[PDB]
């Protein structure tokens, strides 16, 4: 249910930021944006595309005007490559920074999807 | 980057009263911890003259070594370290959680044997 | 560069066949395949995708359709690891008759990454 | 597995005038004859009672029990042959190969002594 994970990933951003609320937002931000990726391979499989990879999953969502042409989504794609990495504090606190803007755009999937 | 860094933030989200927030970021500390862990494991078997290509070959070469105790945990936590992607199942996240204080003692673990 | 390489090993296979051409070689399959798994990791990962080990990464350029369903790959993989152990010449002999296939898909590899 | 046959191929390669192949089939049976005499001090030193669960170990066990004299090239091979993982730089290629007819002779010298 990429809903629910949404949801929990808005009500982590929606806490005081403390080291604790920062990870728990990163390690949400990392199962939405799985769901959300495969979701999209879900959905664009019917209309006789191929995904098999974020990357080509969200350049076919672009053309099958699903989502609209928002270079952040790729961004989106290197942050959640960057979460292997978060053992460098300064790297998680980036991270954490665009979590908003990465909530924005899944909450406009959720839409679009339906 | 310090492993004893990454243990040390692990052990403290595991040492708080536990909430949804909490259990998450325990999670999130557990994930990168581990792939230090495996980064620590390989370089050292490479200082041995030895090879590991994959976190599992990094384990197995460890035990080999003496780098650590046979202790077939380790290779679940390799498991839990792949399951944590799929956490958007609560559930799982819960069976995760519940198994990082064991995660812990064996990181602890790595730090002795690794500073001898 | 893996073009390079991959021209280096084929420059030891034209080559009339004799023990030291053999294991020069052999050693050209080694870091030519070295290179070219690690390759295909840097690819998968900029696909959004992880690939921990040659395994991993062979097979996820199977799925992601980087590299075509070809099991040869799985057996290159395997000779790779036995190159150390060719102090039994017999073992360099069989490996070596499997290096003009080996050849094949680096170049197929080479040109399917445009 | 004879590591005096490992060291002959290893000996005529580098007997040979260099060329590009000439020094690839030397860095190649290198790699086989190191693989196959760290093995070979592992099973010497076991014998005697010593743990010698990988090149490094085995190397450190071989100075202990005196089988062969101290000697910090031996380590330098060590990482030489980690290296030859990375050849795909011909340059490095060329520092390995240089590092070859030393080589040649702590095996040599491990022969002699392993009789």
């Amino acid at each position: 249910s990429l809903a629910r994970a949404v949801e929990r990933l808005k009500a982590a951003l929606e806490r005081p930021k403390d080291e604790f609320i920062r990870d728990s937002a990163i390690q949400r931000f990392e199962f939405t944006f799985e769901l959300a990726w495969k979701t999209l391979k879900t959905f664009l499989e019917l209309q006789g595309l191929e995904a098999r990879s974020p990357r080509a999953a969200i350049r076919g969502a672009f053309q099958v005007g699903l989502l609209p042409e928002d270079p952040f989504w790729l961004e989106m794609l290197e942050l959640r490559n960057l979460t292997n990495h978060t053992y460098d504090e300064a790297l998680a606190e980036r991270i954490y920074a665009e979590l908003p803007k990465a909530l924005e755009r899944f909450q406009e999937l959720l839409r679009r999807l339906e």
